[PDB]
């Protein structure tokens, strides 16, 4: 298992425009589109993203290049981040994926915001770190993903994917 896996395991994969969780326009693995609700807005996005005119869907090649070039962003966004680096310089390469993750999925300012979590991780503390990832919004929104990446920085195993 690998970054890769583990993501395209919690966001799928569609080739046609859908909304996520949130109701966003998004599409491929994950990648999100605009917060607007203008059909129009997310056509241009989207063909802006990929370079051609759509139509709303894309080829699987497009869904991943796509992909490649969040994952490389969201990784590129943590080595930036001055409360983030820290903590991923100090993880595993298991725990560094559950990071990258969370990245993926909420931004580096919203995971940046997981201050007392953050604080844990790095000290080592797998299960008080946990408990209180489990205490926001995000696991209450998305509880069988967040309960994968939690069990992930719980254990420094792939279990939870398995």
């Amino acid at each position: 298992m690998n970054i890769f896996e583990m993501l395209r395991i919690d966001e799928g994969l569609r080739l046609k425009i859908y909304k996520d969780t949130e109701g966003y326009y998004t599409i491929g693995i994950g990648h999100l589109l605009t917060k607007s609700p203008s059909l129009n807005a997310v056509k241009s996005e989207l063909d802006k993203a990929i370079g051609r005119n759509t139509n709303g869907v894309i080829t699987k090649d497009e869904a991943e290049k796509l992909f490649n070039q969040d994952v490389d962003a969201a990784v590129r966004g943590i080595l930036r981040n001055a409360k983030l680096k820290p903590v991923y310089d100090s993880l595993d390469a298991v725990r560094r994926a559950a990071l990258i993750n969370m990245v993926f999925q909420m931004g580096e300012t919203g995971v940046a915001g997981f201050t007392n979590s953050l604080r844990m991780l790095q000290q080592k503390r797998w299960d008080e770190a946990a408990v209180n990832l489990a205490k926001s919004r995000w696991y209450n929104q998305t509880p069988n993903r967040a309960k994968r990446v939690i069990t992930t920085f719980r254990t420094g195993t792939w279990d939870a994917y398995k």
